[PDB]
C-alpha cells in the first residue's frame, strides 16, 4: 500500500510545504513526494478507473473496509502529477463516504499553494481526481 494518510499527514506535507514559496520548490517537494507512491500492481492496475483529464494516465480505485473506512490506490506515469496523487491520497485516505462528502477534497491543495500556478491540464486531472472520489462516497 502507500504511505499516504498514515506515515504522510496533511500535518508532515504542511511542514514540507508551508515553508515553500517559490514554484520550483514546491514541484521539487511534490516530484520527491511522488516517489514514496509505489508501483499499483497491475492486478490493481486493471481493476482501477483511468482518470480521462490527464497529460499522462492516471489510475484511481478504492476499497472500503466495512467498518466505514475507504481506502484508495493509484498510479501516475508523470513525475509531477505523481506528487499531486500523492497530495490527494493524503487528504482522503482512511475516510468514511461521510466525510469525503463534507469537504472539498482539493482543500488540502489549497491550504498547501499548490493551485496558483498550475497548468491548466494539471486542473483539470485534479479536478476529475476529485470527482472521482466523490463517486466513490456514494457509492458503498
Amino acid at each position: 500500500g502507500h504511505p499516504f494518510g498514515t506515515t504522510v499527514t496533511a500535518e508532515t506535507l504542511r511542514n514540507t510545504f508551508a515553508p515553500l514559496t517559490q514554484w520550483e520548490d514546491k514541484y521539487r517537494q511534490l516530484i520527491m513526494l511522488g516517489k514514496q507512491l509505489p508501483a499499483l500492481p497491475d492486478e490493481l492496475k486493471a481493476q482501477a478507473k483511468e482518470i480521462a483529464g490527464c497529460e499522462n494516465r492516471v489510475w484511481l480505485g478504492y476499497t472500503v473496509a466495512e467498518n466505514g473506512k475507504m481506502h484508495f490506490f493509484g498510479d501516475s506515469e508523470g513525475r509531477i502529477v505523481r506528487g499531486l496523487l500523492a497530495v490527494l491520497l493524503t487528504a482522503v485516505e482512511g475516510k468514511t463516504a461521510a466525510e469525503l462528502q463534507a469537504q472539498s477534497p482539493l482543500a488540502l491543495f489549497d491550504e498547501l499553494g499548490l493551485r496558483a500556478q498550475l497548468s491548466a491540464s494539471r486542473s483539470q486531472g485534479l479536478n476529475a481526481l476529485s470527482e472521482a472520489i466523490i463517486a466513490a462516497a456514494k457509492q458503498v
